[PDB]
DNA sequence: ACTTATGACGT
DNA sequence: TACGTCATG
């Protein structure tokens, strides 16, 4: 039934913004959205506090804009090295989490503000230690479950979820619940408990789903923000999906999710489960067949990895419109800048975490077209050298120029190492 | 003129 | 390999 795994995952809300917040505390409790390269349009924003979003800023919106809906907004700039964003105070903060998070738990890093947990095993030792224990409304203060309460107090949010706290409680005391339900129950005890070593030991706030899956858990995540945890049952799973839009499921807010939609006809989550296995997989393939018809009855097998650290190290810089590179001088000086960046942060990896990367990557996009990456050619990583790094990767990508002029201009560079070795 | 990074799959 | 494409933060 898919209910043998606990699964979390956990997401730091406004994760720069909060980065900001910390170091200055003026930000605190304002609608505050962190930018990065200030001069067109005011700048890009990437993270928005929820007392901005409250006026309807959002992320990849121009921060000129993002004033006209929010006049008082405060803005944090990204640091900027070499002509580039510089995200190493994000990253930093990013690791300090992922450390608490490793004493109770295996975790998979999923981004710089994200983290699955797999808590199964967590869940067993807890139970063996609490047998017998009645499971207080006081060990899980900031978690809702999903579908509850059923059947004055409930206006106010925090009523509804006192009372959906109670039921299920209730339910698990009685013997109603099964006891996957009680692993989960635990499991998010736990993730209080995670949660409240974070920001005490942080002074970060962050949301959690917990559930049986990945997909699951990430979906129960989203359902109360900020700073609040949800837990989502096997049971809940028909109610919640019945109404639940194909594109908000995991890996189905693109061309997939798009086409499951547009073939089949339907919009809900749930009606995916009219039609038998086959059926998918002839529309979607084996693959993808088999993971809906599994995933639209809540039933999903990705395994949470132990890896809390990234596989691939990069960095990229567009050069959007008129600004699109157009000499050789100006395609070297800006591969220098990037195989700057990446020594630092190579060497920085080279002694925390004992490793060295073996090969190099160099990605470009060219002018006129709409793809992410008009190109990627690789080379071997000797030395962790930026004039070699940045010097190899131009003999790469030399050939590509049609015709001391580069063209087509570039309107992307992008560097990265790849295939890390023990050391 | 949404920028900057990652992880994974198909071939 | 792209080595290239998809999906997401």
């Amino acid at each position: 039934t898919g209910q043998d795994r606990v699964v979390a995952l956990v997401d730091m809300d406004c994760f720069f913004v909060q980065v900001e917040q910390r170091q200055n505390p003026h930000l605190r409790n304002k609608p505050c959205a962190v930018v990065q390269y200030k001069s067109w349009k005011g700048g890009g924003i990437i993270a928005v506090s929820y007392e901005a979003r409250a006026f309807g800023v959002t992320r990849s919106m121009w921060a000129d804009d993002a004033k006209k809906l929010c006049p008082d907004l405060l803005l944090a700039q990204v640091r900027e090295s070499r002509g580039k964003a510089n995200l190493t105070k994000y990253r930093e903060a990013s690791v300090e989490v992922m450390e608490i998070m490793s004493r109770f738990a295996v975790i998979e890093r999923a981004s710089i503000d994200e983290a699955y947990v797999d808590l199964t095993s967590a869940v067993q030792e807890r139970l063996q230690k609490l047998q017998g224990q009645p499971i207080s409304a006081d060990l899980l203060p900031s978690t809702y479950i999903e579908g509850l309460p059923q059947g004055e107090e409930t206006v106010q949010k925090e009523g509804m979820r006192k009372q959906g706290l109670f039921q299920w409680l209730d339910s698990l005391q009685i013997d109603n619940l099964t006891s996957p339900d009680l692993q989960l129950t635990v499991g998010a005890v736990i993730v209080e408990e995670m949660r409240a070593a974070i920001e005490r030991e942080t002074g970060f706030q962050c949301s959690a789903g917990i559930s049986h899956n990945k997909v699951l858990a990430k979906l129960a995540c989203g359902l109360n923000k900020p700073n609040r945890q949800t837990l989502v049952s096997h049971g809940s799973v028909p109610q919640l999906f019945s109404q639940m839009p194909i594109r908000k499921i995991r890996s189905l807010g693109g061309k997939l999710g798009a086409s499951v939609i547009e073939i089949l006809g339907i919009e809900y989550m749930g009606e995916l489960t009219q039609f038998t296995e086959s059926q998918l997989q002839s529309h979607f393939g084996e693959k993808n067949g088999s993971w809906l018809y599994a995933m639209c009855r809540g039933i999903e097998h990705d395994p949470v990895k132990p890896r809390q650290l990234p596989k691939t190290i990069g960095c990229s810089k567009n050069f959007p419109g008129k600004t699109a590179l157009a000499t050789r001088e100006q395609v070297q000086w800006w591969l220098l800048q990037l195989a700057q960046e990446l020594e630092e942060r190579l060497t920085k990896d080279r002694n925390d975490n004992d490793r060295v990367a073996t090969q190099l990557v160099v990605s470009i996009r060219v002018q006129g077209d709409k793809r992410l990456s008009s190109l990627r050619r690789c080379c071997a990583l000797t030395r962790y050298d930026a004039h070699k790094m940045s010097h190899d990767a131009f003999t790469v990508i030399k050939n590509c120029n049609t015709s001391t002029e580069w063209s087509p201009p570039l309107t992307m560079l992008f560097l990265c190492a790849t295939k890390f070795s023990a050391s």
